């Protein structure tokens, strides 16, 4: 079955800015200004698209070894990108994947607001609860603001 997640998060980042970088850059990004949350993003397959495959490895002493992600759609118009957690870390005889929709909107201050969608598909009879949920947000939420803070000093980065 699918179990429904949703959060809103701000950020001072405009949006198509914020957009270029912490969504379609997070491969070259996250190692670089997250490095105690992401060793190591390997594109597997596909060319940023629809079908390309990436695998996300953690730190030493994290919960989880890595997970592997699909990109689904990227809206590139309206700051839209969706993709899914398909093998690694929490996917197993449990669970069968965890979609995702992230939709960045600006905001008339000159920043964002990012609007994230969490479905996770389960395999069985098995409940997904808040702590793992809060893991989530927590790691998306330290991924914001180290791209934030490394757009912020970095005036020429993205534009
Ligand atoms: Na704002």
């Amino acid at each position: 079955g699918v179990f429904n997640f949703e959060t809103e998060t701000t950020s001072v980042i405009p949006a198509a800015r914020l957009f270029k970088a912490f969504i379609l850059d997070g491969d070259n990004l996250f190692p670089k200004v997250a490095p105690q949350a992401i060793s190591s993003v390997e594109n597997i397959e596909g060319n940023g698209g629809p079908g390309t495959i990436k695998k996300i490895s953690f730190p030493e002493g994290f919960p989880f070894k890595y997970v592997k992600d699909r990109v689904d759609e990227v809206d590139h118009t309206n700051f839209k990108y969706n993709y899914s957690v398909i093998e690694g870390g929490p996917i197993g005889d449990t669970l069968e994947k965890i979609s995702n929709e992230i939709k960045i909107v600006a905001t008339p201050d000159g920043g964002s607001i990012l609007k994230i969608s969490n479905k996770y598909h389960t395999k069985g009879d098995h409940e997904v609860k808040a702590e793992q949920v809060k893991a989530s947000k927590e790691m998306g939420e330290t991924l914001l603001r180290a791209v934030e803070s490394y757009l912020l000093a970095h005036s020429d980065a993205y534009n």
